[PDB]
């Protein structure tokens, strides 16, 4: 069949050297259309982070074995470790309450329903402050959190940090496949590339573990000082910006409908950086 045969050019594309193209979805919705479905994904997409990922309808968990079986796209829960603080705050209790429950079903979700890993994201203080009382409780439930993910590390689960690099120290660094900056409001090249030079150089991360983050739905300044969008020209500047490791495209269902074919951003995004030899 030639579809066998393109299936296996799909997965073997993904093995091969590339940057990476990963999308973070709004999983689990009816009522919408196709735009829905996970099966709606482009075929050559390396990643889809599922924002709602803790209980998963019949639609995604009949989905999610194709993508990893026909593409080799791989499947990983959003875990949003700002909101487990904001809670264990709000309420008074210590992180650790709300915060081990939550990692068990990270866990368990992960197993049960056989995802590829989990992209964290944390967008509070890290710790490097002079206040030792935080700096203790920061300590502490980044600790948790490397208990928890580390063995499924050892297993082959890929962990993406969404958070500022700084966060994780040298000795862990191993655990994250990828670290993704958050330059959705970043509003022009120079200020991709000192937020670029800033986790290279000062946070000691290689550039090819490095995604920068663009929107489907916002814009930015090009060199030329004309407003484009984000996605292509932030998807130009993962090599212009000194080589890194790939473009993340938060809120993709936004990118779903387009004249003729859908997700045209992302699809752009891919066959810019990685060009088809055909």
């Amino acid at each position: 069949e030639l579809y066998a045969r393109y299936t296996q050019a799909v997965r073997n594309y993904k093995s091969r050297k590339h940057y990476a193209v990963c999308v973070r979805f709004d999983n689990g919705h009816s009522g919408d259309g196709e735009k829905d479905f996970l099966r709606s994904m482009p075929d050559s997409i390396d990643a889809v982070i599922l924002e709602n990922a803790a209980t998963l309808n019949s639609a995604d968990l009949e989905d999610i074995p194709v993508l990893q079986t026909n593409f080799a796209t791989k499947v990983l829960f959003s875990f949003n470790l700002t909101s487990i603080k904001e809670n264990a705050e709000s309420s008074g209790q210590e992180i650790k309450t709300l915060l081990a429950p939550a990692l068990e079903q990270m866990v368990s979700a992960i197993t049960d329903n056989g995802l590829d890993g989990a992209s964290i994201s944390y967008t509070g203080d890290i710790g490097l402050g002079n206040n030792a009382a935080v700096n203790a409780s920061i300590t502490e439930m980044r600790q948790l959190l490397l208990d928890k993910i580390t063995p499924l590390a050892k297993n082959g689960k890929i962990f993406f940090l969404e958070s500022n690099p700084l966060f994780i120290p040298e000795a862990n660094r191993d655990v994250f496949t990828r670290y993704v900056l958050n330059t959705t409001s970043s509003k022009n090249a120079s200020q991709l590339r000192l937020l670029i030079n800033e986790a290279i150089y000062y946070a000691g991360i290689p550039s090819d573990k490095l995604l920068i983050t663009g929107d489907p739905e916002l814009m930015t300044t090009d060199n030329n000082d004309g407003l484009v969008s984000q996605v292509p020209f932030f998807a130009i500047q993962v090599i212009d910006c000194g080589p890194i490791g790939g473009l993340m495209i938060q809120n993709v269902a936004a990118d779903y409908s387009h004249a003729n074919i859908t997700y045209k951003e992302t699809r752009g995004a891919i066959q810019t950086l990685n060009p088809s030899p055909l």
